[PDB]
């Protein structure tokens, strides 16, 4: 397969690079860690290695250093499904691993790898999968049942049997390739079982990784497959530094496989504050159209939203602390509902928001951003297309954030990064040495520089 | 329970004394955040909040300000079983979540919360269990099956009903004290099903926690009981910062319930870099006895030694990642032995181990540290007394782990801490700018 091959060139020179760095820049200072960092869950701290993506305020996510409307439509468009527009999830992959774009045939590698995994998930996972209570909770469903496929790991296996570090991201990656295709798999699983009468569908053959999903799930229509496309494009990494991200490389760092670094990074994203806030964007685009008999008007929406900034309350999905622009996955998605939804209701509402919320929060002063993130848009885009079950929406998160944690838990193992271990502090301590301590950036702290 | 009343009115108190602190002091600098941390995974860099224990490299760690010495032997010691000398779990869970020394009632009163919750582990856990195949790794069972009980969370449920953020610390405590009453069972089941040939103990009403455990495995001799009790105890806790409480925090400052939190702890902890130093040291230990047809000298142990390290090679269970003297955990364990096995030949070469290993690691000059951790010691306990499946001595880990977990959780829900949420850098950035950037503690630094 070309990725690995490819992968066997640039990750020794990889490795090389980041032990050499680690030598001559380790020393090298970035920032002030305070006491409020250790109170305050570590916000702004930079802790951690992250190559896949990067955020820049002006701009946005990058991944490996190309931007959403290039590798979507610009001059570096990735590969489609035939006769499709929307970027597909598996090139992606591809470019977060490797760096570089993929060509039509790694592609076609890479959904022929996934297509026929896809027909390997053991039969003990659905058993563990029948065994949960039908009112678990999907996302404590997909959890287990990927943890249970820990039994077919590679990485495990070959790590008892003795195997050399530099072996490590070859067996991270055949592991991950398996863990992938079983995702839709499993999660198409726990949807029909829940929510569509209990009766399965078998994966197509024939359709990208993307659509599979859509199919398992009950959704043939060419519109749901290039959403799905879309969607897992678009959620599939955003940095090191979120909760299900960091889990994943927390419990990578220790030597466990994927099967358990991803559970537990599910276990991360299930969290109300982590994995909800797509679901929330659009339960409230709901109460608004409930609350107005139908779209609001302009005058009515900025009502609505003075009220709701003048009463200290924010408005969902708008107004995040780190862009200075619009989201780009947000902009990809209205793209999409333009082109394929743009009479649906609620898909107006989400369109009036994005002309009205941002004047009126220019106006209220507050927020250096007045502008969306990618959860603003993406509730309405799944509603539209008949998948109503809030809770599962984390669920979707997860499959297309495993792509993002995949390539991160490869590539850090073939960077041979240590294990994570962080020095905590007493609240006892902090009382005794407080005063001590210098204001950081003040005149004292230069002195104690 | 007196447990509960106490952290009534502690945690009302510590919740305002953190907002003090964080409003008060916030911008005080503790140290230089470097590149070297964010490749390095974070050593040494000052990250998290940890109240329940505190390792002090010069002296090993101490659980809300006591000693290893003080709790089991020296002038504060905890509760034992009724003619027992080891300290039972349950009232050093009391002083992580309390700060404060339990009486003997105290005690009483945890151990019968776990007894009566031990009877109310679902039946659709056992389902899952054994839905999962035989052969899988225990640690991943384990995993599951805590996983699968996170339908019972009453935290998830009253989170979902709204609940004002004061009563979470009331959610995760009846959380936890489920959890920890269901993990022996979770254990035991797991023990039984895989090396014990599939039958099943239920659990004994009167014994307390650790022992009940032993006795679910299928082991109840007094000094087994004693080594549950005493093992649970010395893996309870060690600060904030190893992969399996640092998982559990991360997990469970996104509003996780424990089960979640917890079950993610437990698939770091099976990670061959955090559980499985025990096996290795015991295999390590049979692999000298067969070498040597019997307890080596000590100068084939010198020498095998030196032939380890200009081998390449690393001598399990010495070093650690911040402790720099002798594991106060090691030197109970060995208490242990000399009281209750000293003429076990494998515990003779740990024993031997302890007076040659040093000496040479220090002159060898490579570790940070020279002296034994607490794996040095547990495994030749476990074997001597007929718990001989080295895989599951993880799991064992866990449930004593635990308790430390579930102490932090609720504590830090107590004090309502934000969600840890980091910044990644990358290596493109790295390589742009850090030539511009000041070394840590230079004159460039002091301008900058
Ligand atoms: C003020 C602002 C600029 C910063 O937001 P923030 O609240 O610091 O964001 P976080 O989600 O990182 O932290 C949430 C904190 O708000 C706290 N908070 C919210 N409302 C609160 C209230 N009424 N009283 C006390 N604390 C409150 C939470 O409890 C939590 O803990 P902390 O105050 O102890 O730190 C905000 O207007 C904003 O822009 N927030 C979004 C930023 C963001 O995280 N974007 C996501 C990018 S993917
Ligand atoms: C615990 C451990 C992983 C900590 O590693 P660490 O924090 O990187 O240790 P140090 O800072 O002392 O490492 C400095 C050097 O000493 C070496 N070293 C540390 N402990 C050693 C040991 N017991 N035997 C041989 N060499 C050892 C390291 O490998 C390293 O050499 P390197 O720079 O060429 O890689 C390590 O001491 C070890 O491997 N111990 C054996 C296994 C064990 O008992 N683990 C349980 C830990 S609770
Ligand atoms: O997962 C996300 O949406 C991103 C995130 O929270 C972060 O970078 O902290
Ligand atoms: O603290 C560590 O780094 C590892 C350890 O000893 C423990 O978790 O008990």
């Amino acid at each position: 397969m070309k990725l690995k091959e490819r992968l066997a060139e640039l990750i020794p020179q990889w490795r090389a690079e980041v032990a050499e760095i680690r030598k001559k820049y380790g020393n090298r200072k970035t920032m002030d860690c305070t006491i409020g960092h250790a109170y305050g869950g570590m916000r702004g701290l930079k802790a951690l290695v992250c190559d896949t993506s990067e955020v820049f305020p002006d701009e946005g996510v990058k991944f490996r250093g190309y931007t959403i409307p290039e590798l979507r439509e610009g001059p570096h468009k990735l590969p489609t499904a035939e006769g499709g527009f929307e970027p597909l999830p598996e090139g992606l992959w591809y470019l977060l691993l490797t760096g570089e774009l993929p060509t039509e045939e790694d592609v076609k590698e890479i959904s022929a790898e996934f297509t026929k995994r896809m027909q390997n998930v053991p039969q003990y996972v659905f058993d563990v999968l029948r065994a949960m209570p039908v009112d678990t909770h999907p996302m404590t469903m997909f959890a287990a049942g990927i943890l249970a496929m820990q039994r077919e790991s590679v990485f495990a296996k070959r790590y008892e049997e003795g195997m050399r570090r530099e072996e490590h991201w070859e067996a991270m990656l055949e592991d991950s390739l398996n863990m992938l295709a079983a995702l839709p798999v499993i999660a198409a699983y726990i949807y029909r079982r829940k929510y569509k009468g209990d009766t399965h569908i078998a994966p197509d053959p024939n359709l990208d990784w993307s659509a599979n999903l859509a199919h398992m799930m009950g959704f043939d229509d060419f519109e749901v497959y290039e959403l799905f496309r879309l969607y897992m494009f678009l959620h599939s990494d955003h940095e090191g530094g979120n909760v299900s991200a960091h889990t994943n490389l927390l419990v990578n760092s220790a030597y466990s496989d994927i099967y358990r670094s991803f559970s537990a990074a599910m276990n991360g994203l299930a969290g109300p504050l982590h994995g909800l806030a797509n679901q929330e964007v659009l339960r409230w685009i709901q109460m608004l159209y409930k609350k107005f008999g139908g779209v609001p008007t302009k005058e009515q929406l900025e009502r609505f939203a003075w009220d709701t900034l003048n009463s200290g309350q924010v408005i969902p999905g708008y107004g995040h602390a780190v862009l200075r622009v619009t989201d780009p996955r947000y902009v990809a998605q209205r793209d999409f509902a333009l082109k394929h939804l743009p009479d649906d209701e609620l898909f107006k509402i989400v369109s009036l928001c994005y002309e009205v919320i941002p004047e009126v929060l220019k106006k209220h002063g507050k927020a250096k951003n007045p502008w969306p993130n990618v959860d603003a848009h993406s509730g309405v885009l799944l509603w539209h297309y008949g998948i109503r079950e809030y809770d599962f929406y984390t669920v979707l998160f997860g499959v297309s954030r495993a792509l993002g944690c995949t390539a991160q838990a490869i590539l850090v193992r073939g960077y041979m990064l240590p294990i994570e271990r962080p020095k905590s502090i007493t609240t006892r301590w902090v009382k005794e040495v407080a005063e001590s301590l210098p204001v950081a950036g003040s005149k004292l702290a230069a002195a104690l520089e």
